[PDB]
C-alpha cells in the first residue's frame, strides 16, 4: 500500500490523475518526483520551472552546482537530486524536445530510467511544450516502465483524451 489517492488504473503498474505535479507533489512527499528537465538543468517553465518555483529556487542552485561540476545530462538520461520541499528525491529525466529538433525515438530510453525506482510521482515526459503527443508519450510510458508510476495530467481537457482514448 502507498498513500497516492484518486488515480485511475491503466495497467498493473501505471496509474493516471488530472493533477498539478507540484501540488501533488507538496501533498503526498513522494520518495521520487519526476522532472521533465533539459539537458542544461534550467528549470525556467513547464514541470522544471514549477517544481523549481516551489521550491523558492532551491533546486536551481542545487541543478547549477550540479551542472558545474558533472556538465550537462545526455538527451534520454537523468540524474537524482533532492526533492527538497517536494519529495525525498527528485529525478531530473530529460525527454527529446521536439520543438529543438531532438529524435522522438529517445523517449523511450527516458523512461527506461523510472525502472530504477521503485515508486515515482511523474509527467508524461516529451509532451506539453516538449512538442510531442501526449497519447504516444504515455503509450512508450505503459510499454517501458515496469515500477510503479502515477502519473499526473495537468490539463483536464487532455486528462480525459488520454483515458477515453487508452488501450
Ligand atoms: N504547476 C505546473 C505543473 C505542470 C506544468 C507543465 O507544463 O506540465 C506539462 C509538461 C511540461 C514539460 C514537459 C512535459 C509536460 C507534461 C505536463 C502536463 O501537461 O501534464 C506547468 O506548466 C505548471
Amino acid at each position: 500500500v502507498n498513500s497516492f489517492s484518486g488515480y485511475l488504473k491503466l495497467t498493473d503498474n501505471v496509474y493516471i490523475k488530472n493533477a498539478d505535479i507540484v501540488e501533488e507533489a507538496k501533498k503526498v512527499k513522494p520518495t521520487v518526483v519526476v522532472n521533465a528537465a533539459n539537458v542544461y538543468l534550467k528549470h525556467g517553465g513547464g514541470v522544471a520551472g514549477a517544481l523549481n518555483k516551489a521550491t523558492n529556487n532551491a533546486m536551481q542552485v542545487e541543478s547549477d552546482d550540479y551542472i558545474a561540476t558533472n556538465g550537462p545530462l545526455k538527451v534520454g538520461g537523468s540524474c537524482v537530486l533532492s526533492g527538497h520541499n517536494l519529495a525525498k528525491h527528485c529525478l531530473h529525466v530529460v525527454g527529446p524536445n521536439v520543438n529543438k529538433g531532438e529524435d522522438i525515438q529517445l523517449l523511450k530510453s527516458a523512461y527506461e530510467n523510472f525502472n530504477q525506482h521503485e515508486v515515482l510521482l511523474a509527467p508524461l515526459l516529451s509532451a506539453g511544450i516538449f512538442g510531442a503527443d501526449p497519447i504516444h508519450s504515455l503509450r512508450v510510458c505503459v510499454d517501458t516502465v515496469r515500477t510503479n508510476v502515477y502519473l499526473a495530467v495537468f490539463d483536464k481537457n487532455l486528462y480525459d483524451k488520454l483515458v477515453s482514448s487508452f488501450l
